[PDB]
């Protein structure tokens, strides 16, 4: 997956491989993600680090130009569930 | 596709998924692209935002270390056509 | 392949396509890499530019959260050998 700081896949970005227990700990991505591309698999997003406080919406492959539309504000962590 | 600020796939880079109607709206990519990698599909590049004023050259998968050679100095938008 | 400035796939990153005879030539990759993801192919890493002074370790697809564990500090160049 790829996270983007701004909507419509703009701004600084961050590559996710299988999972990230602490998205906010990356110094090169000092931003809350505002859009997302899922390349393969189905993913669960979490408000907090270490896979706590999951969002209800799960994300299969696709382009998500404004994840705030899905209720997503902060992504503390995320992982492939299938 | 991937755009790069410098020739030969160096400098800040920008990932394009399917299309970008406004490359220049990306503040994190404050540069004219000078090289490009196409990973899949064939792409059309445009001088202006919103898929207007296309360049004639179309780009299939490959590594393009100096897109100025193709007469491309600014990319206002781009999209996968196949 | 993807090079990361920080361990555990964090920090500024750099995409490698088939090979790079001079990794250090990239002004935007302002650091010695500490982790790497190989997406496809098997890669040889070198201490010097232009594929001189190879490391003995060869890297197939996978996630390598600390390449120092493999005795790798500087990557002057790298290329696929398959
Ligand atoms: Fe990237």
């Amino acid at each position: 997956a790829v996270l983007f700081a701004d909507a419509n896949q703009r701004g600084v970005h961050k590559h996710i491989f299988e999972s990230d227990a602490d998205v906010g700990a990356d110094i090169a991505f000092n931003a809350t993600p505002r859009s997302m591309v899922v390349l393969s698999g189905v993913w669960r997003l979490y408000r907090e680090p270490n896979f706590q406080s999951p969002y209800e919406a799960e994300f299969g492959p696709g382009i998500y130009p404004s994840i705030a539309d899905y209720g997503i504000n902060v992504i503390g962590s995320m992982k492939r569930i299938s």
